[PDB]
């Protein structure tokens, strides 16, 4: 990392704020889809978990180069947030497992909506 590191953490924080803003767009789901209570939309929690690993990398860009440059501690912490990336990616399995489970024969072959595919 480094750069001062203040430079790298500040410029990447501006990015992590757009990342947070888009996860709040999927929160808009988890407050509009409460009405319906399908709300718990793993697409949100996937993005939010991986985005908070990205956040956590910016925190370690400080704790390398502010700092005693005990280079082992950023690297340790990368392996810990890599486990949290694996958790974000394990929710990516849950949205897929949901998708195949909630396919309650939606494709009745008589939905009429098929006209866009088979005119």
């Amino acid at each position: 990392g480094s750069h001062m590191p203040e430079k790298k953490v500040a410029e990447a924080e501006k990015k992590v704020e757009e990342a947070k803003k888009k996860a709040e767009d999927q929160k808009e789901e988890d407050r509009r889809n409460y009405p319906t209570n399908t709300y718990k939309t793993l697409e949100l929690e996937i993005a939010e978990s991986d985005v908070e690993v990205k956040k956590a990398e910016l925190e370690l860009v400080k704790e390398e180069a502010k700092e005693p440059r005990n280079e082992e501690k950023v690297k340790q912490a990368k392996a810990e947030v890599e486990s949290k990336k694996a958790e974000a990616t394990r929710l990516e399995k849950i949205k897929t497992d949901r998708k195949k489970a909630e396919e309650e024969a939606k494709r009745k072959a008589a939905e009429e909506d098929k006209v866009k595919e088979k005119p």
